[PDB]
Formats: C-alpha cells, structure tokens, sequence
C-alpha cells in the first residue's frame, strides 16, 4: 500500500523485519536458501543467475540497515523465489522450497505490514 512504498523503515520496523527473517530462516524448507548458492553445487548458476540472493544477505543487509523502503526488503526476498523457479525444474526439490518458503514469506510479510500501524 502507501505505507509500504513511501514511508521509511524505522529502527522499529526493523525489529519486525528481523523478526520476519529469523522466521524464514528457521523454516524447515528454507535449508536452500541460508546461504548464497555453491556454484560447486549448481552448474554455471552464476552464468546464469544475474542478480543472487539468500538469506545469509539479506540478514547482513538488515543488521546494516540497507534498506530505506519495505518494497526494496520485498524485492530482495523475491529475488531468492525468482531466481531458484528460473534456475531449477518444476519438479526439483529446490523449486518445491521457493513454492513453500514464499507462501510462508507472504503470510508473516502480511502480519508485519498490519503491526507497522
Ligand atoms: C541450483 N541450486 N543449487 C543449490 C541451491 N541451494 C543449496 C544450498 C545448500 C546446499 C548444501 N551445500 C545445497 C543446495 C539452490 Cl537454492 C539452487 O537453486
Ligand atoms: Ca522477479
């Protein structure tokens, strides 16, 4: 909404942001994505995946308040979904996660925007 595109996160917003991501990771099927991608792991990822992103990142970028806007937060999240349903089959247990993990970010991400009130 409004909120989410123009006001700027807070020092408190950043506590539920933390909260959110200590959430994901946490999350049984989020073991793909608490680090960057082993390219000993997937062949040519980093040939193939412009912009990578996990979890490991995304928490260093939260401690140094990288974030001005929760949309910048958003799309960051988005980018670890995004890129594993481009990399990997549909039927690979990686794309399985994103599926799952991403409906999980969805719910707690609902939550945290009700709370910034
Ligand atoms: C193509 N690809 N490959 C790996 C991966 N995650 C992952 C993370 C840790 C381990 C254990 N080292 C193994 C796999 C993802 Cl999400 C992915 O899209
Ligand atoms: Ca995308």
């Amino acid at each position: 909404d409004a909120m989410t595109v123009l006001t700027p996160l807070t020092e408190k917003d950043y506590e539920g942001l933390k909260r959110v991501l200590r959430s994901l990771q946490a999350h049984k099927m989020a073991w793909p994505f608490l680090e960057p991608v082993d390219p000993n792991d997937a062949p040519d990822y980093y040939g193939v995946i412009k912009e990578p992103m996990d979890l490991a990142t995304m928490e260093e970028r939260v401690q140094r308040r990288y974030y001005e806007k929760l949309t910048e937060f958003v799309a960051d999240m988005t980018k670890i979904f995004d890129n594993c349903r481009y990399y990997n089959p549909s039927d690979s247990p990686f794309y399985q996660c994103a599926e799952v993990l991403e409906s999980f970010f969805v719910q707690k991400l609902k939550g945290f925007k009700a709370s910034r009130s």
